[PDB]
């Protein structure tokens, strides 16, 4: 017990443990609040037309670390009273918020949100999307059904109210009830590997392609993954362009060189120049029965699929299991948020349960001894189906001193996500915490900075994947690598996760190198580490 628990409600009435039902002009909801270790959990089930739903009711704590609901999004310590709403780029609108009406005038937190001893979090978003809002001084816990009705009764998503002086304990516990809730996949094995994307771009040649196959023999890569570059358009992932060569000539060549074959794709996006939009226009996502944009990118419109069309789950998974039988085993699905944008649909189901059609729909495709790393993605409805996901947004060959934590590459808010997203590693899924860049030229990273990311990923025990020209990898370039991997095995914490000022205290147990520690100052470029 405690004053504060009294001043908590759950579904607009003081907060006690029992069972209840609240019947409403226009839903019905039956719950239970139950005890469990270090709290408490609210579960249940609703039908009707819930709307937004308020879920919990508390005082607004001053300091909060607060999580957006994709891949790039920040997830930071910020002072709660001083925010003032961001403009939103009409371009990136969806990246920001599921639910910008929110974000324009409140502080938003999706999932989870945490302060000094006590997380808030949903063990699940399969139907509802789950999310915080501080308005005037109180902190509000919300589930968004997006206008939909339900005849029968479905499920809620989980809550639970944990409470403890060790935060990180906190996380990691409640990390691992949402493992549990959704059927995580964590992996036994940690592929290594190579991306072609932090050095070549858009620019990749199916030239240099086949230089760097051949010097990969002198690296511990197993995967050797094609990024953005190949393909005709968004959306037309079976025709290449430029020098390549068809995409199962690609896979044969790379399996031949002794290599698991990788490929990028964003699957849920198809440009307003692709053939498959203009053969299809009635397969998108659409705004007064016209086609919606999602996003702009390529310097294009690109729109979504509706993922609720027996059409496109069917193109979906003909397409995915073509490059299965080509000979791909490692698949980077990237821009997933799109699946998710709210709009108009076919069938009258929420974005959300149309995102998770969608994923399920490649799982079934690759089968099960095939590896799916998410990007640009939802995180929570992920959980279960993906066995990587990048938790953070992209690096750079540059630390971006003078770049500013919106979500524009840069290798500090990078790492930053890393370690404020390190909890839900061997939990969730293996964290991505994006590509290590290790050449010697053609970059502006110092040879410190390049210690500090990678050792940091290392300790993280996150996925070691390498983008770089192996032409310009060299002595220093090989050893930091090797020693990362030396770093590899453990159980990590990080000691001060709610610290503001991006310096952090980060410890790992059973490492191959034994127990560690790492002291790290994202701002002056700083590292101190221990063995
Ligand atoms: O377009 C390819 C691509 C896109 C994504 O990165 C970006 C995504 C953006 F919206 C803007 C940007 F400058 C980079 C992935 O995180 C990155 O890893 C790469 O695969
Ligand atoms: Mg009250
Ligand atoms: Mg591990």
């Amino acid at each position: 017990r405690g004053s504060h628990m009294a001043s908590m409600e759950i579904f607009g009435k003081t907060f006690r443990e029992g069972r209840f039902v609240l019947k409403e002009k226009n839903f019905t909801v039956e719950f239970a609040v139950e005890k469990i270790h270090l709290g408490w959990k609210i579960s249940g089930r609703v039908k009707g037309s819930p709307g937004r739903l308020e879920v919990l009711r508390t005082k607004a704590p001053e300091k909060v670390l607060v999580n957006n609901w994709q891949s790039w999004g920040p997830c930071r310590v910020v002072d709660a009273f001083s925010f003032k709403p961001p403009e939103i780029d009409p371009n990136w609108r969806y990246t920001a918020s599921v639910v910008p009406d929110v974000l324009e005038r409140n502080l938003q937190s999706d999932y989870f949100v945490a302060e000094e001893g006590k997380v808030y979090g949903f063990l699940s978003s399969k139907i509802a999307h789950p999310f915080f809002a501080v308005e005037d001084g109180e902190l509000v816990a919300y589930l968004e059904y997006f206008d939909v009705e339900f005849d029968d009764f479905v499920p809620l998503e989980p809550l639970v109210v944990l409470e403890d002086p060790n935060t990180p304990l906190l996380l990691e516990k409640y990390a691992e009830l949402v493992g549990m809730e959704n059927n995580a996949r964590v992996p036994k094995h940690t592929p290594t590997g190579w991306c072609s994307w932090y050095h070549y771009f858009l620019d990749l040649t199916w030239e240099e392609t086949l230089k760097n196959l051949k010097l990969a023999k002198n690296f511990p890569f197993e995967v050797f993954q094609i990024d953005d570059a190949y393909e005709k358009d968004i959306g037309d992932w079976l025709v290449t362009r430029g020098d390549f060569p068809s995409v199962e000539e690609m896979a044969k060549v790379i399996a031949e060189n002794g290599f698991i074959p990788g490929i990028w794709t964003a699957p849920f996006s198809v440009s307003e120049t692709s053939d498959v939009f203009n053969e299809h226009p009635d397969w998108v996502v659409k705004e007064n029965g016209e086609p919606k944009m999602a996003y702009r990118n390529w310097n294009k419109k690109i729109y979504a699929l509706d993922l609720s069309k027996d059409e496109v789950l069917n193109w979906l998974f003909d397409l995915f299991s073509s490059l299965r039988k080509m000979g791909y085993r490692y698949f980077k699905i990237d821009f997933l948020f799109a699946g998710a944008v709210p709009g108009e649909r076919k069938k009258n189901i929420t974005p959300i349960q149309a995102f998770r059609k969608g994923i399920e729909t490649i799982r079934k495709a690759v089968g099960e001894d095939s590896f799916i790393l998410g990007c640009g993605s939802p995180l929570l409805p992920a959980v279960g189906c993906v066995d990587g996901m990048r938790i953070g947004p992209a690096t750079a060959p540059f630390w971006g001193e003078h770049i500013e934590d919106n979500g524009a590459p840069a290798a500090r808010w990078a790492l930053r996500n890393a370690i404020t997203r390190y909890f839900m590693h061997d939990r969730f899924w293996l964290n991505d915490p994006d590509c290590l860049i290790l050449r010697e030229e053609k970059t502006d990273l110092t040879q410190k900075e390049k210690e500090l990311y990678s050792y940091t990923c290392g300790v993280l025990d996150n996925m070691i994947i390498e983008s770089d020209d192996l032409s310009l990898v060299r002595d220093h370039g090989k050893k930091v690598l090797k020693e990362t991997l030396e770093l590899l095995g453990g159980r990590p914490r990080v000691q001060n996760i709610m610290s503001e000022d991006l310096r952090y205290e980060i410890v790992s147990s059973g490492t191959l190198s034994g127990n560690v520690k790492i002291v790290v100052d994202l701002n002056s470029r700083e590292y101190h580490l221990e063995k």
